[PDB]
């Protein structure tokens, strides 16, 4: 399972990276919304996104990429407000998780969301 | 879209099945674990599961629902804990939603849910 990590915060992208890869996860990083649609393809199956940053914000970032991917999308962002997650949840987010969090909510938030992908790709398998 | 709420108090449960109706949801509740394995057929799109009830906990519910059903579930409850949120997520459910909660982030967090559930219908069925 490939996870794209698009957070413009160097520190927290490297702890995350090294986590989710002791985790069974392939990591793959963008700094930005610009870099994160420029990565994003048919391997990822999941995002996790930041909301500010530089070049493109994460609110941008997610209403460009609902436009041609489903691709499941978990907020992961210091924007934590009622109004905040309501709005990242509408815009096409599956889960939204303010900052700071806790690693093994993360995980489990991330495992919660790749479960359903998985029973949905088994069910189709099953029809074909 | 048909909601199973689950959550042994009839006054959230009366407040709650107000608000989705107005949403355009078909909602049936039970009162405790039990009766909502009673309930659970394949007409339900989403349980709203609470976790402390008499007879059968969520907790219990969710692990006997999960053997045969794979239902989406979103945790509603007081046990807001770390440990009560990895453990809902890790014993089956799709989402996990602490008391008190913001009627507007719960209703995000079940179209949320659902419009992932539809995405996966139309793949499925533009497969078949
Ligand atoms: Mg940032
Ligand atoms: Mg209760």
């Amino acid at each position: 399972n490939k996870i794209l990590l698009v957070d413009d915060d160097r520190e927290l992208t490297s702890l995350l990276k090294e986590l989710l890869e002791m985790e069974g996860f392939n990591v793959i990083v963008a700094h930005d919304g610009e870099q994160a649609l420029d990565l994003l393809d048919d391997s990822i199956d999941l995002l996790l996104l930041d909301v500010m940053m530089p070049k493109k914000n994460g609110i941008d970032t997610l209403k460009a990429l609902r436009q041609t991917h489903q691709t499941p999308v978990i907020m992961l962002t210091a924007r934590g407000s009622e109004l905040d997650r309501v709005l990242g949840l509408e815009l096409g987010a599956d889960d939204y998780l303010p900052k700071p969090f806790n690693d093994r909510e993360l995980v489990a938030r991330i495992r919660a969301i790749l479960r359903r992908s998985h029973w949905s790709e088994q069910k189709l398998a099953a029809a074909l």
